[PDB]
């Protein structure tokens, strides 16, 4: 209690927000949730295996892709085992268990003391009843032509991740008045009061427009058409101040976490409006009590074939195809036929009249008979779709969370970022989903690691959602165990430390000075001495452990935002290299945007592994740490396409076609790896060409396009590029690119033919998962892109994915897009150089 009061203070520093600061609640939902989450946490903490939780094998059930079989020769793999320099290579079968590999090293190559296989230089273990092929580190070693190096050492003590013991009356609302302490011509204003479910306004009332003054009282009752008994759980009283223009909004759940109608008096601090967006939907009141508009209020008391075809044609349409009233009555009337087709649950449930108790009832008996949904194989795109903003009913959303239960960790990891983000569409703080995220975090340290940083990312920069997430993070941190609490402490300490330096250095300059490099050197020299902890997990690569600062190599970069280039010596002495761990720290870019996109890129890579494609993207690590502040992984041996041109040509001039290829060959040691490098370029250029085209970020300056010194090409800096007579492109396929593939003007090559057929295989792979990408893209815009003004923004994705077009004309459509890049040439890049130098 004296001890335990200190613990909460630790949690609070980890969390980044005090989940006990009860200034900003008009009720107790948070505490109720903090109290609700104790059971599922203790359940999973009681349920998990300590050994397998402690070493956390990262594995997968997915079948080893074709492109990695055709890199295995004579069905064996070469595991290089180490010890104290005493190393010995071993031919192992892909289907060998890892304990059954110790049988070879130990019981072959001349009661027992059980040990286990760890990856060299990493917190990564190949344990548990799984075949060597099915471990992701291996697949990664294969895919990148590397050698499986492991140390034969002891298990981690699984007692280091234990944790501390512990009527028919029409609904009416009385609008008393509104209150802004300072109000910056003249003005009139009214209060608009919408009754909402899932972005559908069930009912609406306005007040009369009074003059705009620091205080504006009405005392009017607003009676609504809807009956109290007709109000659905999850309905929001949404209140909004207009002047015609929206100025402020706030929301309040009409039915609360206890199934009680909301009685009594309320004073609600509201959110201003910049310039939909998931912030509009929060149940959270603005904490800033001295500068925020307030509002005060009171509450007291078998079918025709013609139709089947029409039903089928409705179920077939994309998720952004709006439903006419005609479409909805059809779905609803034939709801049981609709119940047989999973693809159609979204539209079917978007056709419920949620503001009518008896229909909602019908919807629930219609959910009692959901045998087909339960059995069907998980579609994530569909599952995601019932957890977006259009679904506010909890039972509807519960079936989506059900489908996620059957996801394996590897998959949960791909969709983690956007599931966390999906909590923002939950009506209540305690939900199936938030508990889901909690169980999977506690079941697996890898999921856990990234949860922490995903939650903490929002907590640090969303007033609208910090509290809710704070209770989810809090709950999780009381389950991970002492070790992780200790790791999270170390990483937090470090990034706070390095965040200081980044901002300091930014203030001290308006190019770079010798005085600043000095200042960096000094400030960073001091940090090293005492302040820094010994080592720490790299947040974007939790298996990797950074050690000391390679101060020699650290510098500050030549942008207008002056980021910090920092390198660290690795802390695992069994690391088979002296290569540093490179981390960029930047203030000024909204790297939440970079996160959502990199993780979509990772999702596309996995859409391609299903169709035996591997387009060699390098979606590097990015963790957004607070507001316009974060870290970026450094992909070693890489520079920009621009700087490569600046070597030969220089500061300005005619951007030449010869340079890229020369730089490639000039870096390759032999003409064996160069032709791999070129192969890599071909594949990597296509991947990014397609990925970026579909995401709408294909038109980039070559300053923001990069290439490794083994031919891997990759884009960077994804912030605020989705903005809104000028020359454009679908993607950057410049003459320098083409020159490396072997073409000019309208010529052709085999490498170009490989390119053209890689794209289309890629581009139609994505279109196989049209619906999935449409949802992910839609969610990305709402929860992470400020400037999400229109839904028209979302539609871009459907056009690019050419929905409602056959596989083949879609083939030709994409070839027309590449042809444009050929016909546009160097001009757009030149316009970018012009734009990025001339105002
Ligand atoms: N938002 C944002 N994101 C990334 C960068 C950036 N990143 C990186 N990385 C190094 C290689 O590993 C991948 C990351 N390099 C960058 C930038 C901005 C400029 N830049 C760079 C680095 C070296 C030479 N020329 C340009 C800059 N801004």
């Amino acid at each position: 209690s004296e001890e335990s009061q200190a613990f909460q203070r630790q949690l609070t520093a980890l969390i980044g927000y005090d989940v006990t600061d009860v200034s900003n609640v008009h009720d107790d939902e948070l505490e109720f949730t903090r109290r609700g989450l104790v059971t599922p946490r203790m359940a999973e903490v009681a349920s998990r295996d300590p050994k397998l939780y402690a070493m956390h094998p990262w594995v997968t059930s997915k079948p080893l892709p074709e492109y990695l079989w055709k890199k295995i020769a004579n069905n064996c793999i070469f595991i290089v085992i180490h010890r104290s320099t005493t190393s010995q290579t071993i031919k192992v079968s892909p289907d060998d268990t890892p304990g059954a590999i110790l049988q070879s090293f130990f019981t072959k190559m001349a009661s027992e003391q059980d040990f286990v296989l760890r990856v060299c230089g990493r917190d990564e273990y190949l344990v548990g009843e799984t075949p060597i092929k099915n471990f992701q580190w291996v697949r990664h070693c294969l895919k990148n032509g590397e050698e499986i190096h492991v140390v034969l050492d002891t298990p981690p003590d699984p007692a280091l991740d234990e944790v501390r013991k512990e009527c028919d009356r029409k609904f009416r609302v009385k609008i008393r008045g509104i209150d802004i302490p300072v109000l910056p011509t003249d003005l009139t204003v009214f209060v608009e009061a919408n009754i909402q479910h899932g972005q559908q306004v069930l009912c609406q009332r306005r007040t009369s427009p009074k003059p705009f003054t620091e205080e504006v009282l009405w005392n009017v009752w607003l009676e609504f058409s809807i009956k109290i008994k007709d109000l659905p759980k999850g309905a929001l009283l949404n209140l909004q101040i207009y002047c015609v223009q929206l100025l402020y909004y706030v929301n309040l759940l009409l039915i609360d976490h206890r199934f009680l109608l909301r009685r009594g008096e309320y004073v609600l601090h509201m959110w201003q409006i910049s310039g939909f967006n998931a912030d509009k939907l929060t149940s959270a009141t603005n904490p800033d009590k001295e500068n925020s508009m307030s509002i005060s209020i009171l509450l007291d008391n078998e079918m025709p074939n013609q139709l089947r075809k029409q039903l089928e044609a409705i179920i077939a349409t994309d998720p952004l195809n709006p439903l006419t009233a005609e479409d909805k009555e059809l779905l609803w009337h034939f709801r049981y036929e609709s119940l047989k087709h999973p693809k159609a649950y979204p539209k079917l449930f978007s056709s419920v009249k949620w503001g009518q108790q008896e229909i909602v009832a019908k919807t629930y008996q219609l959910l009692a008979r959901r045998e087909v949904w339960d059995q069907s194989a998980l579609d994530v795109g569909l599952t995601m779709q019932l957890l977006d903003c259009n679904f506010s009913d909890e039972n509807v959303r519960a079936i989506a969370v059900q489908k996620l239960e059957s996801l394996e960790d590897d998959d949960v990891l791909h969709y983690l970022l956007q599931l966390v983000q999906a909590v923002k569409f939950e009506p209540y703080h305690d939900s199936a989903l938030a508990r889901f995220l909690l169980k999977r975090g506690l079941r697996n340290k890898r999921i856990g690691h990234f949860l922490f940083w995903f939650l903490r990312s929002e907590i640090a920069q969303s007033r609208h959602y910090q509290q809710r997430f704070a209770v989810i993070l809090e709950a999780y941190l009381r389950g991970c165990g002492t070790a992780m609490l200790h790791d999270f402490t170390q990483q937090v300490q470090v990034i706070e430390m390095l965040q200081k330096v980044t901002l300091d250095i930014k203030s001290l300059s308006a190019d770079v000075s010798s005085q600043v490099i000095s200042q960096l050197k000094q400030k960073l020299e001091n940090l090293q001495n005492s302040q820094l902890p010994e080592s720490f997990r790299v947040p974007y690569d939790p298996g990797l452990k950074a050690g000391a600062l390679a101060i020699e190599k650290c510098k500050v970069m030549a942008s207008k935002k002056k980021p910090l280039w920092l390198e660290f010596k690795c802390a695992d002495p069994t690391a088979l290299s002296n290569e540093t761990i490179g981390i960029i720290f930047k203030h000024g870019d909204d790297l939440r945007q970079d996160m959502l996109i990199l993780q979509i890129l990772r999702i596309m890579e996995s859409i391609w592994e299903t169709e035996s494609l591997d387009l060699c993207l390098l979606p590097y690590g990015c963790i957004s740490t607070g507001d316009k502040i974060g870290m970026i992984e450094i992909v070693k041996d890489a520079t920009t396409i621009a700087k490569i041109q600046q070597s030969t040509v220089g500061n300005t001039g005619a951007f030449k076609d010869e340079v890229l290829n020369h730089w490639l060959k000039e870096k390759s040691p032999t003409e064996e790896k160069f032709q791999a490098a070129v192969e890599r370029f071909v594949y990597s250029c296509a991947g990014y060409c397609v990925a970026t085209f579909v995401l709408g970020i294909g038109d980039r300056h070559n300053d923001n396009i990069m290439i490794t010194e083994t031919g891997n090409l990759f884009h960077i800096d994804f912030g605020h590029i989705l903005g809104n007579n000028k020359e454009r492109v679908p993607f950057v396929l410049t003459p320098d690119f083409l020159f490396v593939m072997g073409t000019s003007g309208k010529k052709t090559s085999p490498h170009f033919q490989k390119f053209q057929d890689i794209c289309v295989k890629a581009y139609l792979a994505l279109r196989h998962h049209t619906n999935l990408l449409i949802i992910l893209f839609s969610m990305m815009l709402m929860t992470g892109m400020p400037q999400l003004t229109s839904k028209e923004d979302i539609e871009y994705i459907r056009d690019a994915l050419t929905v409602g077009k056959n596989e083949e004309d879609a083939k030709k459509y994409f070839l027309d897009q590449i042809e444009v890049c050929r016909d546009k040439g160097w001009t757009v890049q030149f316009n970018w150089f012009l734009h990025l130098v001339l105002g």
